[PDB]
């Protein structure tokens, strides 16, 4: 009843000893970068995994592990993989769709229109039909697939013109119950589907034999909307959905299947949800624990704290501070804890302050006409300038469609040249009041080892100006590009500067190795002979941000461009580490951080999509912190965000909704924190009114 | 805390409920093709092993499963794979050794052979050593890996010159335990590994390092030993093994892994395992079983009747006979239960009885003479003709290897003109007085749909013959083969006489639907116009073995065939199924019936390994019937087996040891069951004194 786990050393765990309660909802909390991660994927689910499909993932660096079971992990890393997969297959639906259909499906004909009752034909079309079977319904079999698409519904894209996407022939699509199809049945949004399944009035032999079917597609219809995805179509594709409505279909699937005796790993279930679903998701959280499973959930949020029966807190730091077992045990003994920073923000002790003035628009409005991609209703909507803005509103709602699809293509097309096609609108003015927009995420900085953070903050080319300004450097007549690995001259000949090797094996894929002629120093023996202040390129470049700030603090102007890194709390990262390596927090940092370098004119916006993933309280405070000062610095910041610690702060804030899918697309609330919380009918002005 | 089947109706099921109870030891038995094997793997283990790997096998026909957990199949289907795993690898034994060899690894000089320790190299040779490391003897990695043969051991096949098999740089093999490096002991039999591992002298800092390492290495060895696989060696390659041994190997690598809330489904691990290893099997199964598992086996054993905690049994016959579940409960209930097959034979109300008489050599000898491959230790073998013959031993004795590629291909090469490669032997005497040779085994009779039983048993030519003396085919010029679909005229020109058809779809593998034109008969419209008593050659194929006893009872030839076919317990399948759909007792049967049907001309030789292989009590007495009415026709039958029952109604044994590995290949006792019970040191006769 215990799952084991001794000496982990994957990454940076400093041989870690932990006792994990099995069937039970376990929280793991830290700061960014403190190893949870590690200790949960790296190490359970990796050799949860390894162990069962190997009977049929590399082995972590682990003494043992006890007690463990199959593991299934969860996390926002979707794929368009086949257009053959809808919400209804993959939340196995349309299989019980079909079933019903087959059952009691009432024949039709698409000639004439009249019925068929039993021969099992019509006598005027002359038209002859077979015995309806589950599998005819079916748009992977022959039997009922689309012949021109074959049942995927386009053409590779443009939509099928025979069946117009309904992936069936003609001879399926006639069948109705209650007045509707398969496929327009499939097309009305879950709650819509849940209603009309509801009332639908049947005869004494329908309702015996169609009891079960009926009442599985009531159970897995509530499970969907449970999740918090009553707005979506049984029709979509699974390719078109975001990372978070991904992961709750897969949660609400994993629910629905009824499977027992897995470990679950969860990686921040609740991202791209709103507050007034936090209720609904633990609820669901709850109830697929109460299967008979073991929850692992990597979580910072409060309710998710609170809810929990045991947490595990790493820390104290992170990087090279982190790896550690700060504090465990429930939430009272959590915030009783002195040592630990969950427990800190908890008890009250440090908090986030609600400003008491905020900044005001100087008259220069960017304004959006006729915006009407995907739902939205033809609105018009007004982001003033200068300013830190929030996008606020339910999931659904079309905030992340308008503002990305509407604002940055067009702003990206307008001013960097760029080639895209916006979404449907009028047009936007206001665009002369700005010169150039940056938009920052947590995509990679580069995929090359050639690409570190010391090389994207542009510190490095003054690192190589002063190693080359050293006696040694001008005795030997060398230059500042001798010192750089991305041109010969200085670089190690045998790894061109990579400092690794590619090694093939007969039948392995190809491993990666140290370059044994420099040892992986990326640079040539001569080269290295140059020491400044006691220390060559390869000791600077293994220098973390923390030491490089007392050793650079003679000279000013790398001195700024470090404490710029240091301040976003990259101090434990190294000026050498490769790109690849780097994670999406450590990549939306070092952006940020070469923004904040960067001399701003007062004329550029940035766009952030969910800043929040994945960063602690702490983290939340340093990121405002950030923002707060990029928007002083004279820019203009818009950010879409579910956080109710960062709306609080912004100095305007623009609601959408008031529902999503078709029922959103409108303006609901605008202007500061105060006059959103005076909205009586807005989700988020009702929770701002008790967060101020 | 139970398994809930509703509406099983897979293959031939009646639309069966079931429950199985959870964490328990299961035991599914019937007779051949009652549908155990379905209802278990393709329904509980299809529906476990799907609702897993799509969170990441065809749906089975079923209304609901509920309380499943993942399920794990072990069964006979040993595969080739890849030349880089090993016993040791498999068993996750090695990486154990590497770990023990990089802590207490003492070093060597490759050149000299002094000893090094800490510079961390020798003085003489000037060869300097890296630091050990686990990493550094693995053979899956550049750093340890023999560069000629990149790990393989063997060149694409001839041993590495370098390596001579080793895999290992010879740096690597300079390190070494108690006078043997990682080779030699790999190269060490399992339970001489144990032995060498238990009685190893260390220093108090060498086995305060190496408890751990230590505790489970032997952990792992004993779960090998138990298994029953003490003669192995752990550089033996996986592909080599037999079905039975790697079934087993699997076992105790499950076992050794730990893991816990999986349902096993075994397929009757008992198989190719000696008598005496049953006690040994059953409490693995039960040390299995209590880490947290629930297991179903699908087992025939007398003993593992006895040893289960719940016991399912379906029939009451086979094919359209069975898919029920005539009985389940406890042993005593099952033995109570008047309408069991398995009760009737566990309760002594049908059993085989020990013959009276047994057949005598007539003075012609087969003798093999100085055969030594593999283990045989250059042994000599008499083989009496014109009798039932059995090869009994311990399992791994060499009696597999001397039978088949001493006798099988040596008999071939001289009859058939067949061209293969022989064993290791001196020479045969005794040759001429055989005809020919034939081995009857599981494999498949055929695949194509072409092929199925009315062909193979010579059949359909005399039934398309007596077609074609109808008085309409007269009539109408027909001739003989116009009643064949492997020659055009007759057959369907769509399908080309195979009554399927291939739809290839846009992203989905080929599927196979039954053609349109013919609707699966295979034959043209006027060819199927002529009817013969009223029932044409559409009906005729579909006719089971049981009709068709009754149709063709006039015909006496025909009729004779058909009771062939039926006496071998093949009365439920139908003459036109496809050699595709045959398992393999289904094809074995049909090859002993055909065999029974020719004409034998007394200088016959058959060749049967493990022929009782999913057989039930009954189908043991039925094959073991059929074998003595083949020796009474003038023929002579060698048999190598494992089962007691067919043992003690052999007329001569021969028996293999006494040990398994290298230590038997020699020959333990010989003659009639009496004079080798009479041997106290055989196993088998052991075991025949208590059974007779
Ligand atoms: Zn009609
Ligand atoms: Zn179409
Ligand atoms: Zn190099
Ligand atoms: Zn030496
Ligand atoms: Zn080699
Ligand atoms: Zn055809």
């Amino acid at each position: 009843d215990y799952i084991v786990v001794k000496g982990a050393r994957e990454h940076n765990l400093k041989n870690i000893d932990v006792k994990i309660p099995r069937d039970k909802f376990v929280v793991i909390t830290g700061l960014s970068g403190s190893g949870k991660s590690s200790l949960a994927f790296d190490t359970i689910y990796a050799e949860g995994q390894r162990r069962y499909v190997e009977s049929l993932m590399e082995k972590p660096d682990v003494d043992y592990i006890d007690g463990l079971s199959p593991a299934i992990a969860i996390d926002q890393k979707t794929t368009s993989r086949n257009p053959r997969s809808t919400v209804g297959t993959v939340t196995e639906i349309y299989d019980y769709l079909r079933l019903l259909f087959a059952r009691i499906g009432t024949p039709h004909c698409y000639l004439c229109g009249r019925e068929i009752s039993q021969n099992f034909a019509c006598t005027e079309c002359n038209v002859s039909m077979e015995e309806i079977t589950p599998r005819m319904f079916s748009f992977n079999n022959p039997y009922g697939a689309c012949p021109e698409c074959t049942g995927l519904g386009s053409l590779m894209n443009i939509p099928c013109p025979v069946c117009k996407g309904a992936r069936l022939k003609k001879e399926s699509l006639a069948v109705t119950i209650g007045g509707k199809n398969i496929y327009e049945v499939c097309c009305l949004s879950i709650g819509e589907a849940k209603e009309f399944f509801a009332n639908l009035n049947l005869t004494e032999r329908q309702q015996l034999i169609a009891r079960q079917i009926l009442k599985e597609i009531n159970a897995r219809l509530g499970f969907l909307v449970d999740v918090g995805l009553d707005y979506l179509t049984l029709a979509r594709a699974a390719g078109t959905l975001s990372g978070g409505e991904a992961q709750r279909i897969r949660l609400a699937t994993q629910i629905g299947s009824g499977l027992m005796g897995v470990i679950y790993i969860l990686d921040e279930p609740s991202i791209g949800l709103h507050q007034r679903d936090n209720d609904r998701l633990l609820r669901s959280l709850k109830k697929l624990r109460d299967l008979g499973n073991t929850l692992l959930v990597v979580e910072h949020d409060e309710d998710t704290m609170y809810a929990s029966d045991y947490i595990i807190d790493l820390g104290p730091g992170a990087g090279s501070h982190g790896g550690q077992i700060v504090a465990e045990g429930t939430v009272e003994e959590i915030k009783q804890n002195p040592n630990s920073v969950t427990g800190e923000y908890l008890s009250g002790r440090k908090k986030i302050e609600v400003p008491k003035e905020r900044r005001k628009p100087n008259g220069k409005w960017l304004e959006i006409i006729g915006a009407r991609e995907n739902n939205l209703k033809n609105i018009n909507v007004r982001i003033p300038l200068g300013v830190f803005t929030c996008i606020t509103g339910v999931s659904g709602s079309g905030k992340s469609s308008l503002i990305n699809e509407i604002l940055y293509k067009r702003l990206a097309a307008e001013l960097n040249r760029a080639s895209v096609k916006p979404g449907e609108h009028d047009l936007i003015k206001g665009i002369e009041y700005l010169d150039k927009v940056i938009d920052i995420d947590q995509s990679p900085i580069g995929r090359t080892p050639r690409s570190n953070p010391a090389t994207y903050t542009g510190v490095f080319d003054f690192i190589r100006e002063i190693f080359a300004n050293t006696t040694e450097a001008k005795t030997r007549g060398y230059k500042a590009g001798r010192f750089s690995f991305n041109v010969k001259g200085g670089r190690c000949e045998a790894c061109a500067g990579d400092g690794i090797n590619k090694i093939e094996m007969h039948f392995l894929p190809d491993i990666y190795v140290p370059c044994e002629v420099c040892k992986g120093k990326r640079y040539n023996r001569e080269t290295l002979e140059v020491r400044y202040k006691g220390k060559n390129i390869a000791e600077v470049l293994d220098m973390t941000v923390e030491e490089a700030l007392e050793f650079f603090k003679n000279i000013p102007r790398i001195h700024k461009k470090i404490e710029t890194l240091y301040d976003v709390g990259l101090g434990y990262i190294k000026l050498g580490q490769s790109s690849t390596t780097l994670s999406g927090g450590e990549a939306q940092r070092v952006k940020l951080a070469t923004e904040l370098s960067r001399k701003s004119t007062g004329k550029t916006m940035y766009i952030l999509d969910e800043p929040t993933t994945g960063l602690h309280m702490a983290d939340v405070h340093r990121l405002v912190g950030i923002l707060h000062r990029l928007v002083e610095a004279g820019n203009s910041v818009v950010v879409i965000e579910h956080n109710l610690d960062v709306i609080k702060t912004a100095d305007y804030i623009i609601d959408l909704g008031p529902e999503g899918g078709s029922g959103g697309g409108l303006v609901v609330a605008e202007g500061t924190p105060e006059e959103v919380a005076k909205v009586e009918n807005s989700y988020t002005g009702q929770f701002l009114k008790k967060v101020l």
